[PDB]
């Protein structure tokens, strides 16, 4: 869970991420199928636009994390996305490295814009989203079994 | 993390929680020292009032619960708590057993007021207030031994 501290460094700062937003989510997308080739099969490697998801899913995790507050409001599209993952075979383990890459790709691209205290807030927000999918999603792989 | 259905159920519940708060802390104290003997170490066996403890514990999370939608404008006052669980070496084990028997206490006291969907929200309700306890209380350990 996060402080206040951290939430307001979040509401702070996610309209410079918004307004640096494309060139943040295509940094994270060519650096993860660049730095972790063996997640490129469960994404849609059609020729032109092999991109589209992995910004898509950078994109809503900034989405999300300007929510942050009011994560319930979110959960039926967490949802949703979940049985998306579960079909794709995203496993919990996947998560710190999706993380690793967005941090890296912000400061990338926001560079002394990003200082280590926003990126150690945005490392927070991550990890809260993230909790939240794995339970989802541990939860329909355990339906799915049992 | 909740949904929006059970925040609801919470919230209209309360104060039927709360207009018999006395008698549900009270059951709930004397069930855990009566069910669960193994406990009353930890706490403070002092001859008379020897149910204050057990009892503000039981208060705790009713009050924890009301606050369910800002949980961090609360984090300093469970961090004071973690210190003194932490002190008496309170396990993330020990939490499914209070939450077992404070659920117990709802619906001894409420009777038929405490229907299974609310007795479903409130243990959810507990549920998520126990993992921000249990996650606190673990980094307070692990900085005391590393
Ligand atoms: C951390 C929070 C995450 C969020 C908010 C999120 C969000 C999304 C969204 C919105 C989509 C739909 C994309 C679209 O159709 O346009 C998606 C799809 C997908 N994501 Fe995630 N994701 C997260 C984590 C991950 C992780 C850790 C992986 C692991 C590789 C991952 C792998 C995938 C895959 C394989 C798809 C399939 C594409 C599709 O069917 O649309 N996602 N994610
Ligand atoms: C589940 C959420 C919990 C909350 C909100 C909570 C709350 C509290 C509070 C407010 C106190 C201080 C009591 C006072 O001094 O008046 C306390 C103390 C204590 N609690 Fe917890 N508690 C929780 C879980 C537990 C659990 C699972 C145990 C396990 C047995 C536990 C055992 C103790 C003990 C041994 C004390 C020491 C009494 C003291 O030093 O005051 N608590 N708890």
């Amino acid at each position: 869970m996060l402080d206040q501290q951290t939430i307001n460094i979040i509401k702070a700062t996610v309209p410079v991420l918004k307004e640096h937003g494309v060139t943040i989510t295509t940094t994270f997308a060519k650096n993860l199928f660049a730095k972790h080739p063996e997640v490129r099969p469960l994404f849609d490697m059609g020729r032109q636009e092999s991109l589209e998801q992995p910004k898509a899913l950078a994109m809503t995790v900034l989405a999300a994390a300007q929510n942050i507050e009011n994560l319930p409001a979110i959960l039926p599209a967490v949802k949703k996305i979940a049985v998306k993952h579960c079909q794709a075979g995203v496993a919990a383990a996947h998560y710190p490295i999706v993380g690793q890459e967005l941090l890296g790709a912000i400061k990338e691209v926001l560079g002394d814009a990003a200082t280590d205290d926003i990126l150690d807030a945005w490392g927070k927000a991550y990890g809260v989203i993230a909790d939240v999918f794995i339970q989802v999603e541990a939860d329909l792989y355990a339906q799915a079994v049992e």
